[PDB]
């Protein structure tokens, strides 16, 4: 019973409410009533139900329906779980380990013994990993009670694609958030193509073209030299600034993109957005189009994602009939437009959703072949207001060849907070190495391994950072300037500088 | 009172352990053990022992004393803990908050309590993770009882640099690398005299500008050098090893020749603590050790001891270019003493036990991308049941947005099945839904149903669920494959389509 069923979260309210994501046609219908066509679900987020209403017969670039609210009059009782497992489920709390769960949920009996006097039971789950949303399983026969209420229909938006749907999910975080108008961008990317084929020195470009099966490698040089001259273009202002310096949005990059979306694409795929979306999203490089690098959108504006797609198009207009197998360019400015933007909207959506970085709680920092992170969450937790120790556990290893780890960085307090020199050590394939620990500065102690470190395929290690507190003082923001440890790996050089592995901690009582 | 680990606590009649002893020490302590955690360490790993048997004034390159088994006789008692902290430790067990856990340990109240009729008490801790060994607290005062016997003096060897200490701890798994340093040594300076003194060598040894030159420079003519080196009779089984492999290109010799140069001033080369020190903190080692891939190429005394000649010989001709040692010498001296206790610090690793990438929590990475199993028990179908099991795998990459195209998994008629409801995957929370369908008879193949990307700030959790229609075991003889095979990127090599594989290896058990 209490080992499956979190009291904590269960409860009991009045018009318990929540949303279904409806798939196109079933909109105005399920309005009428929730009938069965072994569960219906429904969620406490409106915008995670969304994404649960894209026409199952074209998941990746189908019309999204909408999202229904449900409400269920009187008392209704969330239950919920700390597992999903039906068998465990009936096994704990007494029940008919033949009869189906949401058959014996909907029961009266059921109702009586974990209802709380509520009218009916709904079961309750953790969303999905990362989301603090909720899902919701209800009985058919008790669903039956739901009003229905229109949340919203994204079809009689009447907007392109599924600009609905995104613009709505945006609407979550309205860093920062993410909230483009592709209509304007729509209108943007073919304003551009279209001044961008009649031009003086871009169309000169368009005949020193050998427009023939050609190799990929001089494929990728005409294309270079195609983006480069089409970059000098006024209504590609923007983007030449923004995109000359970050190595990722490269002409080289959007050459190799451009190159392997003419590779990919046939006549039957270029046909049909579907099958289009399929192919290209299994492909590498797209972070160059999007101008997404080091874990940020740079390509933010209306202005310079048109520019960008813009681009694109343009150059795969180019590449294919020197790579592809394609004859009908129409293409690059139908179907390839509208697919990219979907992915651009995907990924988009991703970056708006609360996340936690590398470094951060158990995500992994990845950087010079190096991946490190904190053991666990309560490990990437300094726990503060007590006279005592603690003990934190990092993982490192590293991707092929042997990288050294120089060292540690870690945060101190004059007074407080200091580093156990003792307990403080690091192993490697489980050889414990002790370290010798120095101070910098007041605020700062770098800890070295007394023997050398080295981890790769098939080498780890786990850095035991120990802590002292001498007061029960707690520590306040200030006083810790920086909020990451950092681990050092190699040494590289007119100036000496390390490779930097941070694993970002929080302060708690 | 969950401080203590019942399950691993005994007793035992003349309870041995090790501990590693620093040079000049190994005599003396066998006279007897003489003086919050003031304690006596001991292991049960003679080998981990070794470990910390090198001169503390020295810890990189100095030598190892040795190793000694102590004894308590009578019964004692193995009190195994599941935490370090001594405050906690205090509290749980009911005892004086104010005096120093070991301190207790040592009285009559908390040996008869805790002892179970021994006539003193050890602590034990785990070792470290990765190990499987123990670590022994002792009581000064309980550790006078211990008689004291000699397990190995590694001085009395006479062995150079620490030979004798990494000859014994690759005692342990004597697939071992076990390797005889002496024959390695004496060849390296045969193979470098031999290719000082030569013909074609001194040719392009010749042609060198011998003077503070670009760092491109230096390396061009370094690379040449290789080139012209490698010809040499001596250094044949290494120019056929190093051929197909990048890593161990003649580049990466010219790279970490470079960085040598740099890094070592006189006074770092007179002084082989400060040159394992320096040397140890820079990258590309492993195009000299011959290491890459989760495997140590170069395994036989002969081919370590190319390798090592033909970087001291380019270390050699590196300095004039680009370091400012007035004298040679080290690449001859100091540089060979050194590279060779850390090519030893790394074969150690290699021959420890230890999971490799896509095993247990150990990610996989790969193309920029990072998978690993969320936990331990995830890693590990049970099998022998009729029912469901729920499998997390952690999916991210390192920089720009790569794509996951799906997820190949092992399916078996009634054994194991996949629950195409409940498998899905996360990325940052959005929960997509998956397509399902059967390659062949043995491999399941889903797809998402919108498209995944991961990056930096983007990451997903790929939840694999199983179904089990028979309570059969499963058997060895019935999955062709051990891992899942997470797919990421597709790449046309030529013209010809591959996905970019990322395992995550599973084992079978009741």
């Amino acid at each position: 019973a209490d080992d499956v069923v979190d009291s904590s979260k269960s409860f009991v309210m009045e018009n318990f409410s929540s949303y279904h994501g409806t798939k196109p046609g079933y909109v105005d219908s399920i309005q009428k009533g929730i009938q069965k066509p072994k569960e219906f679900y429904s969620t406490d987020n409106k915008y995670d139900a969304a994404g649960y209403s894209v026409d199952n017969e074209n998941p990746l670039s189908g019309k999204a329906g909408g999202v229904v609210k449900v409400t269920y009059p009187g008392l209704t009782k969330v239950l919920a779980l700390k597992v999903d497992n039906a068998e465990t489920i009936k096994k704990e709390l007494g029940l008919s380990l033949t009869e189906p769960l949401m058959e014996q949920v909907g029961t009266e009996e059921f109702i009586k013994r974990f209802g709380d006097g509520a009218s009916r039971v709904v079961l309750s789950l953790p969303f999905a990993e990362g989301s603090s949303s909720v899902e919701y399983i209800n009985n058919w026969e008790q669903a039956k009670a739901l009003s229905v209420e229109l949340e919203i229909n994204f079809e009689t938006r009447g907007k392109r694609g599924q600009d609905a749907m995104y613009e709505y999910m945006a609407q979550a975080c309205a860093l920062s958030c993410i909230n483009l108008d592709w209509d304007v961008i729509r209108d943007k990317t073919k304003t551009k193509i279209e001044s961008l084929k009649e031009h003086g020195p871009i169309k000169n470009k368009m005949s020193e073209s050998p427009n023939k099966t050609v190799s990929e490698e001089k494929a990728k040089q005409y294309l270079e030299e195609f983006h480069q001259t089409a970059l000098e273009h006024p209504e590609l202002s923007e983007l030449k600034t923004v995109t000359g310096t970050n190595p990722v949005f490269a002409g080289a990059n959007y050459a190799a993109w451009a190159v392997n979306v003419a590779q990919v694409i046939d006549s039957e795929t270029a046909d049909n957005l579907e099958k289009t979306t399929a192919a290209l999203s299994i492909l590498p490089g797209i972070g160059s189009v999007m101008g997404i690098a080091d874990g940020a959108v740079h390509h933010n504006t209306e202005e310079i994602v048109a520019q960008s797609i813009a681009l694109s198009s343009l150059m795969v207009a180019q590449a294919i009939p020197l790579v592809g197998e394609l004859v009908d360019i129409g293409f690059a400015a139908y179907n390839f437009v509208e697919s990219i933007i979907n992915l651009f909207q995907v990924v988009h959506n991703s970056y708006n959703r609360p996340a936690y970085s590398p470094g951060h709680k158990t995500q992994p920092f990845l950087h010079d072949g190096y991946a490190v992170s904190w053991n666990t969450v309560e490990d990437s937790i300094i726990r503060t207001g007590f006279q005592g120790e603690s003990g934190h556990d990092i993982k490192i290893t590293a991707e092929n060849t042997p990288l050294p780890i120089a060292g540690v960085l870690l945060p101190t307090i004059p007074g407080k907070l200091d580093v156990n020199k003792s307990k403080t050590h690091i192993s490697v394939n489980g050889r414990k190495i002790r370290m010798r620990c120095r101070a910098i500065d007041g605020d700062v102690t770098f800890c070295r391994p007394k023997s050398p470190v080295y981890v790769g395929n098939g080498v780890h290690a786990n850095l035991h950072v120990a802590f002292h507190r001498s007061s029960s003082e707690k520590i306040h923001s200030n006083e810790i300037s920086s909020d990451s440890i950092g681990v050092l790996g190699y040494q590289k050089t007119h100036t000496k500088v390390n490779s930097k592995l941070s694993l970002f901690f929080e302060i708690k009582s």
